[PDB]
């Protein structure tokens, strides 16, 4: 049930909010891996990306659209990287579905 | 206009195909960065994730759903990572929208 992102959502836990709508939240990462590192999280509290269903189709695309328009607002026109980690081999820590958005520096390959 | 993925789509260029529907293609990466590394590409030839529009909403979520169900089929229950690179700071090479899917080994942090 409750995660760290429960506390960011309900506002009890201080977070840097860049965007909010009825479907999702967008806030900065407290451990930034790039000059701009923010998280695009839904409001329906889907734990992992592998635990998503057809009912979440329109919502996942929306999370992607929100991420790229938030990438623009923060002046990432020279490029950025979106990352969704699953389970332990994915190195997932918070078990609320979120899209990482990283830019303002050159991301390398492999991506971990 | 034409990209490498034009040649994989129209089938002139040999590719390892794991899935195909009317909306997208799913094929292995020729330069695998993990024991399982495949690409989830749409059929509507959107160049970058930052050049996507509201009309592509349902299609982006579908690409994500296809990626996670293809993650299951290839036995990634211990975890995996999805990656969408944009522009040059993203280190994008093919300018057709695609979701990288990597697993079957432990992905590290940062993701590049
Ligand atoms: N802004 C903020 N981010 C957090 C907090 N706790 C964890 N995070 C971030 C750090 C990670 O980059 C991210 C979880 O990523 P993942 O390992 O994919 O679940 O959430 C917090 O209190 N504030
Ligand atoms: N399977 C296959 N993959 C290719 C070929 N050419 C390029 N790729 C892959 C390698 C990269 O991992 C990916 C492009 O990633 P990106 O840099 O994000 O655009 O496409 C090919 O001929 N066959």
């Amino acid at each position: 049930a409750p995660t760290i992102f429960s506390r960011i959502l309900d506002k009890s836990l201080p977070a840097d909010i860049l965007y909010e709508d009825q479907q999702c939240l967008v806030f900065r990462d407290v451990a930034p891996q790039a000059p701009v590192h923010f998280l695009v999280i839904p409001k329906k509290p889907i734990p992992r990306i592998s635990q998503a269903e057809e009912e979440d189709q329109q919502l996942l695309g929306h999370l992607l659209l929100v991420a790229k328009q938030t990438a623009k607002a923060e002046g990432l026109g020279d490029g950025y990287r979106l990352v969704i980690n699953d389970g332990k081999l994915g190195a997932q820590s918070v078990y609320h579905l979120h899209i990482h958005v990283l830019g303002g520096r050159q991301l390398q390959w492999p991506p971990g």
